[PDB]
């Protein structure tokens, strides 16, 4: 059952934002080096598959360099029931896009704290001003922020990101500054509530800094990679 947290998320009263309600984002994963240090996020999209950013894997093409922590809220002292699962294979997107799949060495156990996010339909375009959520441990409690999507044609204006955003990316952010995903959130989810569940629409990718005025974050547009993702899962 994807996209439906058993523990309901709360909105705020990651730079800025607020601490998430514990386990309300049950697809959020922490990507760690074999040494155990958190450095990137990811999203569980099925029991055996995590989606992350390709740049998070820049340091090593060896699956043994990585492990995934599922079900966590605190980053350092992992709570008793947290799942640590190794990675058996890495799949970088084949056209140098900032997205990648991790096949876990064993399927995650689905529980009230470990649940996959839903994937969008191919080529869906999140509408301008849609309020979505980003989550992560970045720049030790899991944080969230609610940010509005900014349509690419506005985001690509000189006043904002000046032609840098591709159709395979989306923009989201508060243009006054102060609230944003940042480095340790890379690879993690941008999700949007659709009808009754959360759909993974973006993968935290890059920005001109973090939380700066007129510089919204850039996310890989997951809907442009669903067909590729499905083919990798089907054939591996
Ligand atoms: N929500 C804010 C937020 C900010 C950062 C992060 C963590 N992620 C990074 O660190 C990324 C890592 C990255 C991502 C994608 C890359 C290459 C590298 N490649 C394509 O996806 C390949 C396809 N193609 C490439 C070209 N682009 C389009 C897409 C267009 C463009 O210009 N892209 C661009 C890319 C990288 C950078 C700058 C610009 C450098 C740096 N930005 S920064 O200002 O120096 C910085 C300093 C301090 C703190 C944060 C940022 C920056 O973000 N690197 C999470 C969240």
């Amino acid at each position: 059952d994807c996209g439906k947290p058993q523990v309901e998320p709360k909105k705020c009263p990651v730079v800025g934002g607020c601490v998430a309600h514990p386990h309300s984002w049950p697809w959020q994963v922490s990507l760690r080096t074999r040494f155990g240090m958190h450095f990137c996020g990811g999203t569980l999209i099925s029991p055996e598959w995590v989606l992350t950013a390709a740049h998070c894997l820049e340091k090593s093409p060896r699956p043994s360099s990585y492990k995934v922590i599922l079900g966590a809220h605190q980053e350092v002292n992992l709570e008793p029931h947290v799942q640590e699962i190794e990675v058996s294979r890495l799949f970088l997107e084949p056209t140098r896009k900032d997205i990648a799949l991790l096949k876990l060495s064993s399927p995650a156990v689905i529980t009230d704290k470990v649940i996959p996010a839903c994937l969008p339909s191919p080529n869906y375009v999140v509408a301008d001003r849609t309020e979505c959520f980003i989550t992560g441990w970045g720049e030790g409690l899991l944080k969230e922020a609610q940010l509005p999507v900014i349509e690419n044609k506005v985001c690509n204006r000189y006043e904002f990101l000046n032609g840098r955003v591709q159709s395979t990316e989306l923009c989201a952010g508060h243009l006054a500054g102060g609230t944003d995903s940042c480095q340790g959130d890379a690879g993690g989810p941008l999700v949007c509530f659709e009808k009754d569940k959360y759909i993974l629409q973006g993968v935290t990718s890059w920005g001109l800094g973090c939380a700066r005025p007129n510089k919204p974050g850039v996310y890989v547009r997951v809907s442009r990679f669903v067909t590729w993702i499905e083919g990798v899962m089907r054939n591996n």
